[PDB]
Parts: C-alpha cells; sequence; structure tokens
C-alpha cells in the first residue's frame, strides 16, 4: 500500500506541539492521551503499562508504555517499536545554559512514532495477513547526563526493560522485531546497527533488502554502523525476540548521531518527508509480505 510520509509528518508534529514529552510533565500525559487513541482509532486493541520507574537520579518516572495490538486473535505477530518521550537534557547543547533544560526530541522520539501511527492507519486500511503490535516505549531518554560524572548500568530504555520483563500479554511472543529511532532527519543514513546483525540478522537482510528494492539503498546502507544501546537490545534480552534498530548512524560526530543529537536543535526544522517515506515504505513492504 501506499505510506503517507506528509500524514506521518504531522503525527510528529502533533507530538512535539504538547511540548516536551519529559516523563511526569502535563505535556507527557496529554501526548500518552494521543497516541493511545489514535491507535485505538486504527483498530487496535490497547494497552497502557503504567509504570513507576526510578532514573538515574532516584527519581520515580510515571511511565506510559503504549501497546497497540493489531488483529490481537492472530497468533503470528511482529512487534514493531519506537520510544516516545524527550530527553529532560539538553546535555549536547553548544549553550551550557540549556544543558538541563529539555529538548522537543522530534527526531529523538518523534519521527519513529510518527510513522508507526501512520502504519497504523494503513493497517487499519488494508488489513495484513499477519498480526502487528505497535509497542511506544517511555523513559527510554533519561539516561544520565554528560553533565553527570557517575556511571550506572541500564539508566537508558527505562520502559523498555519493563515491558521486556513485564509483557502486556502473558507469554507474549513475536516473529521479530523493528526498531524505529531517529528516522525523520534530512540526510539520515541507516547503517546495520552491530547489536541488530548478532540477534537479529535474518530481519536485518530482509529489511535492508526490501529497502534497495524499493530504491531506498541510498537511506538503508550496506554497510555496518555502531553498536548501539537502544530499546531493542532490553526486548531481545527478555524475550529472546530477534529485534533489529532502524537508526541514524552519523559517522561525522563523536557521537555517531545527528549533529542535533540531545541538543535543543531537534525540531520539526529537520524533518524531512523523503527520509520518512523511505522508512515507512520498506517497512510496509515486508511486514505484507510477511506470510
Ligand atoms: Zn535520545
Amino acid at each position: 500500500p501506499t505510506f503517507n510520509a506528509d500524514s506521518a509528518y504531522a503525527y510528529i508534529e502533533r507530538q512535539v506541539a504538547f511540548g516536551p514529552r519529559v516523563p511526569n510533565t502535563e505535556a507527557h500525559q496529554r501526548c500518552a492521551d494521543y497516541l493511545a487513541g489514535e491507535l485505538d482509532r486504527h483498530g487496535a486493541k490497547v494497552y497502557v503499562q503504567e509504570a513507576v520507574l526510578t532514573a538515574y537520579n532516584g527519581e520515580k518516572l510515571k511511565a506510559q508504555n503504549i501497546v497497540g495490538a493489531f488483529q490481537p486473535e492472530k497468533s503470528r505477530r511482529v512487534l514493531l517499536f519506537a520510544h516516545w518521550d524527550s530527553r529532560p537534557y539538553a546535555d549536547h547543547d553548544t549553550d551550557e545554559a540549556n544543558h538541563r533544560k529539555p529538548i522537543d526530541g522530534a527526531d529523538d522520539g518523534g519521527s519513529g512514532v510518527g510513522i508507526l501511527l501512520e502504519i497504523a492507519r494503513q493497517i487499519q486500511a488494508k488489513a495484513p495477513a499477519i498480526g502487528i503490535d505497535i509497542v511506544f516505549f517511555d523513559a527510554e531518554d533519561y539516561g544520565t547526563p554528560e553533565f553527570v560524572d557517575e556511571y550506572k548500568p541500564d539508566t537508558w530504555c527505562l520502559g523498555s526493560q519493563f515491558w521486556a520483563k513485564n509483557p502486556h500479554v502473558p507469554n507474549y511472543k513475536a516473529e521479530f522485531g523493528i526498531l524505529l529511532d531517529m528516522v525523520g532527519s534530512r540526510g539520515a543514513t541507516f547503517y546495520k546497527e552491530s547489536t541488530s546483525v548478532q540477534y537479529a540478522a535474518r530481519y536485518v537482510e530482509k529489511v535492508w533488502t526490501a529497502a534497495r528494492e524499493l530504491g531506498y539503498g541510498k537511506y538503508f546502507i550496506n554497510a555496518q554502523g555502531g553498536a548501539i544501546v537502544d530499546d531493542h537490545q532490553y526486548v531481545i534480552q527478555g524475550l529472546r525476540t530477534p529485534c533489529l534498530d532502524i537508526i541514524n548512524y552519523d559517522p561525522d560526530t563523536q557521537s555517531g548521531f545527528g549533529p542535533y543529537w540531545h541538543t535543543q536543535n531537534d525540531t520539526m526544522e529537520n524533518i524531512d518527508r523523503e527520509t520518512l517515506k523511505a522508512v515507512g515504505e520498506t517497512i510496509l513492504n515486508v511486514i505484507y509480505n510477511e506470510k
């Protein structure tokens, strides 16, 4: 079917228009209703995991993991996921005055949700043969900031850790999983992420092959990228479900992400419909080609 990059663009704009999706803010709460409501409008049976999660600083985060289960009676299922919270710190900003102030997270948060929001629209209009679980993970981007010296493990991906050990349905199972992260920036290039190739090799090939078949090899690069801490690591760990990350890899930065990453430059100004189009068209092709 047709992926509407313009609609996925408006869904990103709608989230960011709330203000930053920082856990324990009202903008976060209004956005939680908005995301779950849209999933339900497009035929999903919606599950909201409310969990009080502890950030690196000991703060209790009132998180919502949002699960849209499509055709929930189908036993053969694919997991599509992304994080929806916005980081509380622009801790890589060039202005130190912004280091403890939140980011809009248009690309880091908004893009991966927005694409999956249009997917929900498309699969309500043309039901796929397989079941689809759309999962929006909370409290992914609240990890220890650069301006804190002490290291603690697993302070990122707080929501995906909870769900992976506490699924929304008992014995939840997916054939494989596809994570979308920072999938809207102008000039994005998604290299094959190392954790993905390790545990989801057959599906990295599935996604990268389909992407080139559709003409999106300029986006899905046939080369290896970084080893990345992301939500797909904790779903792999917890369910042993093979998961891949479609995540921007920027080889020119020290961090490996776009220059706006964890800055207040992560706004709608960077979102590229053609980047959105590539990712959305590719995933729609693969899921409808699952039997
Ligand atoms: Zn982030």
